[PDB]
């Protein structure tokens, strides 16, 4: 489970699927008038992705959006590739256009100096919060989640199988990390930044949740119990609650560490 491990790719519910690597979550969103990609895991791990989705039987070229997360190597890190195998425009939060073009993470990051860079994409543009990105029938809301990235985006949607429908979303990683030289103390921006996220996450309809560290909603274990449970395994609505839970106790438990 590298964030680079191929990983066979399988379908959570109606036309979400699952195409990202056995350590990072990329999902794709199918429908016969065309595609849209969530993140694109690591460089390495483009080709996983691409190779994934021909494995569902889509069209690289049928894939009409990218949307990303958050702009570190491990979820955007892979774009870049998938952007020109696809033509696809990527779609971002405002704040991190920039890094998604560059690949290089600025200034403002909490774990900026101890990053490393990815490929730059082409054909970035942004979104903002409440937006509704329209492909044909899907519909894909962003919701701004900032605070471990300024342009972190949480995107949300509905599936269906036979008129029965769930809330689906794509969470954005809440997670208070940075490097030695860092002091969350000192930057309430990020600090409010995020405790608005974890706010914002436990408000949202949410019957499946996919994390963009997929563990962080036991996507394994709950892969393992869907052989003989079915598709209802990744159903939980309390799994959004669950994860602004943990952000929230991973950033008090980092402010405590900081008291002098
Ligand atoms: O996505 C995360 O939550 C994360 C957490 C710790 C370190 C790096 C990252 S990229
Ligand atoms: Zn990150
Ligand atoms: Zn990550």
């Amino acid at each position: 489970r590298d964030w680079s491990s191929p990983q066979q790719p399988f379908t959570i519910y109606g036309n979400t699927h699952y195409v990202g690597t056995g350590g990072i979550s990329a999902v794709l969103l199918s429908s016969p008038q065309g595609h849209i990609l969530v993140d694109g895991t690591t460089e390495k791990g483009a080709q996983v992705v691409a190779a994934n989705i021909r494995a569902m039987g889509f069209k690289l070229s049928d894939v009409k959006y990218i949307l990303s997360t958050h702009s570190h190597e491990d979820h955007a890190g892979g774009i870049s590739a998938m952007q020109k195998l696809t033509g696809a425009t990527v779609l971002a939060g405002a704040a991190n256009v920039d890094t998604l073009r560059t690949g290089v993470s600025p200034k403002s990051d909490p774990q900026f100096g101890s990053l490393s860079n990815f490929p730059g994409s082409a054909k970035v543009r942004a979104v903002a919060d409440g937006e509704l990105v329209k492909l044909g029938p899907l519909a894909v809301k962003a919701h701004a989640t900032p605070g471990h990235t300024e342009g972190g985006i949480t995107w949300t949607w509905q599936s269906c199988e036979q008129g029965k429908c769930k809330d689906v979303v794509f969470a954005d990683s809440l997670t208070a990390v940075s490097a030695d030289s860092y002091r969350f103390s000192d930057h309430p921006e990020v600090v409010a930044s995020l405790r608005g996220s974890f706010e914002a996450v436990e408000k949202l309809s949410c019957d499946i949740a996919i994390a963009a560290h997929p563990e962080v909603n036991d996507m394994w274990t709950r892969q393992q119990r869907a052989a003989k449970e079915g598709n209802s395994a990744y159903v939980d609505n309390g799994a959004c609650r669950a994860i602004a839970a943990a952000g929230r106790k991973r950033l008090e438990t980092r402010l405590a560490s900081e008291k002098r």
